[PDB]
């Protein structure tokens, strides 16, 4: 009970900032996650023995793909940590517990392919779940791991608190389906501007937690330019692999995914910052003013992609 995790000074300070990079030392990522849980939640939220066993089973069930991997899991959990710490009083005990676990689990057993590719492939998971295919699988794997002997980090919740936290985690993971993001932000935009947004309305919290999840999931666009630039390589390596597999099914992939059309990437990143990222962190800043640094960092990187196009790097 008296066993804190402590990090080296540079990490101890930088981890509090939205733009923190968890680094290339895999073996430190579990301790980073626990540190965050302890400061975000308490030293008491989870039995350390069970948490550690839950973390290492979650790690095992992320695959060795270029981007949708264990590092992404922890990166996305860190962004949620930064949002929760800069918005101390807005979130219940259960939400703080549930959301860091949601973020760590959100891409469990991802194979590096989109919901579209599963459906064109006719992957079994596409028959089991017609929408938010991978996201329903990710929630399914989370529940599977939670039910391994020794792994129930929630065992000390009441029956009804347990049901609420698994419901927070399910909606949180489903919301990482970018197809659902557009409508979810449109509604939050209207609710904010007409003044009807009410954080005591459960259906409204759900929407706001969904946007937080989109923001954490996209947080690679809110890092320092060199982190953003190198992560984009990993993202495009999955896209081009998926484009290769589309060609194998006899389908010309969208250009984003065509490795013959790399030249078009900087313009494609422009489109994405403008269509998805900027609107996402704008609406999030409006709802949760202290998340402004994510918007500012996102704008800085949009500006960096504009420079790539103009031939200035
Ligand atoms: C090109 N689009 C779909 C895309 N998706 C992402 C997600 C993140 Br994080 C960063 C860049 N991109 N680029
Ligand atoms: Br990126
Ligand atoms: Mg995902
Ligand atoms: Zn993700």
């Amino acid at each position: 009970g008296l066993m804190q995790f402590t990090l080296p000074v540079r990490l101890c300070k930088e981890i509090e900032l939205f733009h923190f990079d968890i680094g290339p030392f895999e073996n430190m990522w579990p301790g980073i996650f626990v540190y965050m849980v302890h400061r975000s939640c308490g030293t008491s939220c989870f039995e350390l023995e069970k948490l550690c066993r839950f973390i290492m089973s979650v790690k095992k069930n992320y695959r060795r793909v270029p981007y949708h991997n264990w590092k992404h899991a922890v990166t996305v959990a860190h962004c949620m940590y930064a949002i929760l710490q800069n918005n101390h009083t807005l979130f219940t005990d259960l939400e703080r517990k549930g959301l860091l676990i949601a973020c760590l689990c959100h891409d469990l057993d991802h194979r590096g392919f989109s919901n579209s590719y599963l459906q064109k492939f006719d992957h079994p998971l596409a028959a089991l779940y017609s929408t938010s295919t991978m996201e329903q699988h990710h929630f399914s794997q989370t529940v599977s791991i939670l039910q391994l002997e020794g792994h129930n980090i929630f065992s000390t919740l009441s029956s009804s608190e347990y049901e609420q936290v698994l419901e927070i985690i399910r909606k949180a993971i489903i919301a990482t389906d970018l197809a659902l993001y557009f409508g979810n932000r449109k509604q939050l935009e209207e609710m904010y501007q007409t003044g009807s947004l009410n954080l005591n309305n459960q259906s409204h919290r759900d929407r706001v937690i969904g946007l937080m999840m989109t923001a954490c999931d996209l947080c690679s666009v809110t890092k320092l330019w060199p982190v953003t630039k190198l992560t984009a390589n990993d993202i495009y390596a999955e896209f081009w692999a998926e484009g290769d597999e589309m060609k194998k099914l006899g389908i010309q992939p969208i250009p984003m995914m065509d490795r013959d059309k790399k030249d078009e990437v900087p313009q494609g990143q422009l489109g994405f910052y403008n269509a998805v990222a900027i609107p996402c962190y704008t609406t999030l800043t409006q709802i949760l003013p202290p998340t402004e640094p994510l918007l500012k960092a996102c704008r800085d990187n949009l500006s960096q992609w504009e420079k790539v196009i103009r031939g200035e790097e």
